[PDB]
C-alpha cells in the first residue's frame, strides 16, 4: 500500500533534515510532505515572533487544514517534533491515519503537556556549548536557544557523515521549547491525540535522547506498536534511512 506522510523536523531543524528519506519513501511509491515549521528552516518568521508551541506548529495546522475530505496522513515526527504531533491531533485526528514517533517525545494525556519535557531535562541535563537568550512574547518570557556544535557533532549527529554534520552547522537556527508555556497549556485530549494510533521508532544507541529516557517513555504511555533499530544515532533519518523506511512501509500496510 501507498500512503501520504507528512515528515515533521524537530526544534532548530527544518525540512533538511529529511533530505534522504523523502526520496526513498518515494520510491517506494509514496507521497511525502517535509514541512518547514514557523521560523524554522527557510520559512521567513524569526522565532521572537513566536509565542508558544502551537503557533509553532501553524504550517502543520494549515497543512492538515487543506487536505480534502476523506484524506488522511501518517504523520512522522523525530525528537521534539511528537509534540507537534499531539497538538495537531487535537484538531484533525479524522485526517490522521497514524503517527510515528521518530526518537521523539511521546506526550500523553493524564499528564501536563510539558511532563515528558521536564524529565528529559532530568535524563539530560548538560547541553554542552548550547547557548540560551530570553525575549518576550504575549506577556510571557521564553527561553530560545541555539544548539551548540559540539552538542550536534557528538549527540545529536554521532555517526553521522561530514557532509551531514555540515548541513546542521549551515542550516540549524535559533528555536525554543517553549517549556514554561507548555507547561501551562491545557492538556491534551483522549478523545483527539489519544484515540490516534502511535508507533515509536528508537535506537538505544541515541546519545541524547537515552535509553533511560525512551525505556520510560513506552512505559508511561504504552505506544500501539514498537520498532528498535539497531545502531545508527540520534538522526535515524540519515544513519538508517533504509530500515526506517522499511518500518514506515509496514505502517502504511497496517493503519489507514
Amino acid at each position: 500500500a501507498f500512503a501520504h506522510f507528512v515528515l515533521i523536523h524537530t526544534i532548530c531543524h527544518g525540512a533538511w533534515i529529511w533530505h534522504k528519506l523523502k526520496p526513498l519513501l518515494e520510491a517506494l511509491g509514496h507521497k511525502v510532505t517535509a514541512l518547514d515549521l514557523a521560523a524554522s528552516g527557510v520559512d521567513p518568521r524569526q522565532i521572537e515572533e513566536i509565542g508558544s508551541f502551537d503557533e509553532y506548529s501553524e504550517p502543520l495546522l494549515t497543512f492538515l487544514e487543506a487536505l480534502p475530505p476523506g484524506e488522511k496522513v501518517i504523520l512522522v515526527g523525530e525528537s521534539c517534533g511528537g509534540l507537534n504531533i499531539a497538538i495537531a491531533a487535537d484538531k484533525y485526528c479524522e485526517k490522521i491515519a497514524a503517527a510515528v514517533f521518530h526518537n521523539s517525545v511521546l506526550p500523553d494525556t493524564e499528564h501536563c503537556p510539558s511532563y515528558v519535557v521536564d524529565k528529559l531535562m532530568e535524563v539530560f541535563p548538560d547541553w554542552k556549548d548550547t547557548t540560551y537568550f530570553t525575549y518576550t512574547k504575549d506577556g510571557k518570557e521564553i527561553t530560545g536557544l541555539k544548539l551548540g556544535f559540539t552538542l550536534l557533532r557528538e549527540n545529536l549527529y554521532t555517526l553521522c557523515g561530514p557532509e551531514e554534520y555540515e548541513l546542521a552547522k549551515m542550516l540549524t537556527r535559533k528555536g525554543s521549547l517553549f517549556q514554561n508555556i507548555l507547561a501551562k497549556r491545557p492538556f491534551f485530549t483522549k478523545e483527539g491525540y489519544g484515540s490516534i494510533k502511535k508507533i515509536y521508532v528508537w535506537t538505544d544507541q541515541d546519545e541524547i535522547f537515552l535509553p533511560e529516557f525512551q525505556l520510560w517513555q513506552i512505559e508511561n504511555y504504552k505506544p500501539d506498536k514498537v520498532y528498535k533499530v539497531e545502531g545508527g544515532d540520534h538522526k535515524l533519518q540519515l544513519t538508517k534511512t533504509k530500515e526506517i523506511a522499511e518500518i514506515l512501509q509496514e505502517v502504511a500496510d497496517t493503519y489507514n
